[PDB]
C-alpha cells in the first residue's frame, strides 16, 4: 500500500483523494504524503482550515474568513505561486473542485479529501457537485478509503478459536479478544492503526467513469484488482493488532470433484483444494426388451473444468493409464457450504478416459472438459422438505461394472 | 424480518426507509429501532414534526414554525453535532432529500419515511423528488413496507374452511372468521399486529436503481427473493391471528408420470410424491405399403424430469434389468387438479432403456432424460367442448407389441 501510495503522489500530474468520515486520520495521511515529497527539487503549497500543524520546509495558507480568504480564492492564488504539488484541505463545492481538476490537467498533482464512505464514493462525490463525468477520468490517479482502528494491549489480550460465522468472514485459526486491565487502563485497547483500501485508477477504471457503469459495476472491477477496507483490516487481525469487533464497527448449484489425491485450486470452505466443476454430463442404457434379456452399458462421466494445477496430474493418468482409488462427485445447492450436498456420485478404481484442452482470445479463464472410466459407481440422492431441511436418509443406487452387480 | 431488520439499522451508514398510508404504524416501527440501537456507544439524534413520544438516552429536536426551524434546516444542524445515527421524521421536499442523501453518504446511518403505497414506491419516490438515480443505489440500505391488521379477537373467532378462490391466494385449510361477541365488543377484533414487506438493496438492486430497469423489472426481482406484503399477511392468517378480509383491505399443461411405486418429488394436489415432467417424446412407424403386409415399430416413450429422489432407483432398474408393472404419463390441461387429464398414457411391463443426467453451472435445477421400454400400451385421449365440460368418453388407443394385437 505504501509503494503504491509512494509512485501515486509522485506523479508529476493528477489528483488523488483520502476519503473515509470524521475522524478517520485523513491529514495525517496526507501530511505524511507531504513530508515524503518534502524535497528541494519541489514547491509545495497548501490551504487548510485550519492549519493541523507546520512541515518545515513547505508553504501553508490558512483559510481566513476575515479577508473573505476561501478555499476556492486560497486554492485560486497558490496556482499562481509555480507550484509542483498542491494540498487541499477539502473539496467541499463546485468552484474549488473545477480549480482542483483544472490545477490537474495543467501539469499540478493535486491532493484533497471527501467525507465519502467508500472509494467509489469519492469519484460519486465529485459527479455529484457537477464535475463532468469525463474530468473525473482524465484526471484522478487514486482513492485512499481509510478508516482507524483501535490497536488491542500486547499484555492483555485474550487468545481464542473463532466461530463458523466468524471463521466464513476470513487449522486452528486464533483471533484475539478485547478484555480489560491496568495499562489496559482498563478497556481492551491502548493506541491505533489505520486500515485503507487504495483504488488506483487504470486503463480499465478510465473507462467506467467515463461511460456511467455505475457504483454496482465499477464496485464489480474494483473487486478483482484492489482489496477491500475490510480485507485489509482482517490481515491485521490474523497478525493480532486489532479485534474482529473493531474491523466491522468502522466498516445456481455448487459443484466440485475430488481424483484421488490430486489438488484442485477450490476456494472453497469445506471442499478446499479440490477441483472446481462447471459442467457435466453421465448416462446408461439398458439393451433388454419387452417386445420379446439384455446388458447395461455405463457411459464414462464427462466433466468440465478451468485449467488448474491438476491439469497436468490428470494429463499424466490419461497417458500411463494409472487409475485412483476414489473420484467422488459433490453436487449442492446455492447459498454456501451448509447448505444440502443433495447429489453425491463416488466411483471407485478411476480411470482418466480423455482429456480435451484448450482456449480463444477473448476467455479471461480458460475450460478443458475430463472424461473418467470406472470399475463402480454410488449415487447418493438426498431428498428435501420444503423448508429446505433433509427429508429422511440419503437414496442409494450402486453398481459394479466390472462384475455386473448391484452394490 | 427482525434480523435482518437489526442488521440494517446497524450498519455504519445508509439510508432505511418506512412506508405505506398514514395510520399504518411507521413512527411506532422507527422508535422501536431506535430504542434497539440506543446505546451508550451511539449518538443518535432526530427531527421530528411533532415529537410522538420521549425516548430517554436519545436528543429529539421538534420542528418549530415560528423561529423557521423546518425539517431541512433541523437536519442540517444535526449534522453538526456529529452525529452516529440520524432520524428524520419524513422527507416530504428534495431539499430534505438532499441533505439526507449527503448524510448517508457522509458516515451516517439514516432513518425516515415517505407516503408510498410499495417498498418499490419509496425507491420510486426519491426518483421522482429529483434525486439522481445513482444517488438512490449507493446511499440506499433497503424499504420496509408496513401495514397494520385488526388482531381476530382469541375468545370469539369463526373456523372455517377456505373455498377454492380463497385457497388460490395460499388437507382441511381452516381459516378464522370475525364474528362479534361481549369482549369482541360487539365487532370481530380487539387489537392490532403488524404485517412487512422489507426490501434489502443488494449488488442486483443497486444496478437496477442505477440503470432505470423501472418498478415492474424492478418489482420482478423483488419477488424472486423478499416476500409481498400481502404473503407475510397470509401467514397471520394460517397461524389465526388476522382475518383474510382485513388482509385484503390493507394490501401450458401439467405433466406427471408415475412408474410403479418409485416416489416423486411431485407437489401437486392430486398427483402427490410423482415424477413431474418437463417433456416427452413418442412415436411409431408402419412398413406396410399401398404401392405394391408390413409391421408396427413402436418407439420408447422418451420424457424429461428434474434430479429427484427417484434418479437412483431408475438407474437401479435400468442397471438391473428389472420390468416395473405399470407405468402411466397423465397429461392435464392448465389451471389446476380441477382440470381435466385430457390425455393419459398407461404403459404395462416397463423396462428403464436408458438414464441421460448431468448438469451446468447456471442451471438452479438439474434435469435428465429418461427412456421407457414396454410390452404394452393403452392411449386415453378425452375430448372437451367450447366451454371446457368433457364432451362424450375418452377415446381409446391399445395395442399389444410384445405379441403384436389388439388391446
Amino acid at each position: 500500500n505504501h509503494d503504491n501510495f509512494r509512485r501515486l503522489i509522485k506523479r508529476p500530474h493528477g489528483i488523488i483523494l483520502v476519503t473515509g468520515p470524521t475522524g478517520s486520520g485523513k491529514s495525517t495521511t496526507l501530511y505524511a504524503g507531504l513530508q515524503e515529497l518534502n524535497s528541494s527539487e519541489r514547491n509545495i503549497l497548501t490551504v487548510e482550515d485550519p492549519i493541523e500543524f507546520d512541515i518545515d520546509g513547505i508553504g501553508q495558507t490558512q483559510v481566513n474568513p476575515r479577508v473573505d480568504m476561501t478555499f476556492a480564492r486560497g486554492l485560486r492564488a497558490i496556482l499562481r505561486q509555480d507550484p509542483d504539488v498542491v494540498m487541499v484541505g477539502e473539496i467541499r463545492d463546485l468552484e474549488t473542485a473545477q480549480i482542483a481538476v483544472q490545477a490537474s490537467l495543467t501539469g499540478h498533482l493535486v491532493m484533497s479529501t471527501l467525507h465519502t464512505n467508500t472509494a467509489v464514493g469519492a469519484v460519486t462525490r465529485l459527479r455529484d457537485m457537477g464535475i463532468e463525468p469525463f474530468l473525473i477520468s482524465s484526471s484522478l490517479l487514486g482513492v485512499l478509503a481509510q478508516r482507524l482502528v483501535r490497536t488491542l494491549c500486547p499484555d492483555c489480550k485474550e487468545p481464542y478459536e473463532a466461530d463458523k460465522e466468524q471463521r466464513k468472514l476470513f487449522e486452528p485459526l486464533i483471533l484475539y479478544r478485547a478484555t480489560g486491565c491496568p495499562k489496559c487502563n482498563h478497556k481492551g485497547y491502548r493506541g491505533r492503526t489505520g486500515i485503507h483500501e487504495l483504488l488506483l485508477v487504470d486503463d480499465a477504471l478510465q473507462e467506467l467513469i467515463h461511460s456511467e457503469a455505475g457504483e454496482q459495476a465499477m464496485e464489480k472491477h474494483i473487486r478483482a484488482t484492489t482489496p477491500s477496507i475490510r480485507d485489509d483490516g482482517l490481515d491485521k487481525v490474523r497478525q493480532g493488532i486489532t479485534s474482529l469487533e473493531e474491523v466491522m464497527r468502522v466498516t445456481a448449484v455448487d459443484m466440485f470433484i475430488k481424483i484421488g489425491d490430486v489438488k484442485g485450486e477450490s476456494k472453497d470452505k469445506t471442499h478446499a483444494e479440490e477441483i472446481d466443476v462447471l459442467a457435466w454430463s453421465w448416462g446408461m442404457s439398458q439393451s433388454g426388451s419387452m417386445h420379446m434379456a439384455g446388458k447395461v452399458n455405463v457411459q464414462d462421466l464427462s466433466f468440465t473444468k478451468y485449467i488448474d494445477k491438476s491439469t497436468p496430474n490428470l494429463m499424466m493418468a490419461c497417458s500411463s493409464g494409472k487409475h485412483y482409488p476414489q473420484a467422488k462427485l459433490t453436487i449442492r445447492k446455492a447459498g454456501g457450504e451448509n447448505q444440502v450436498e443433495y447429489l453425491i456420485i463416488t466411483l471407485k478404481e478411476v480411470l482418466v478416459s480423455s482429456v480435451s484442452t484448450g482456449g480463444s482470445g477473448g476467455e479471461d479463464r480458460l475450460t478443458e472438459n475430463v472424461t473418467l472410466n470406472f470399475a463402480q459407481v454410488q449415487v447418493d440422492y438426498q431428498p428435501q422438505k420444503a423448508d429446505g431441511a433433509k427429508d429422511g436418509g440419503p437414496v442409494k443406487y450402486g453398481w459394479n461394472i466390472r462384475q455386473n452387480v448391484q452394490a
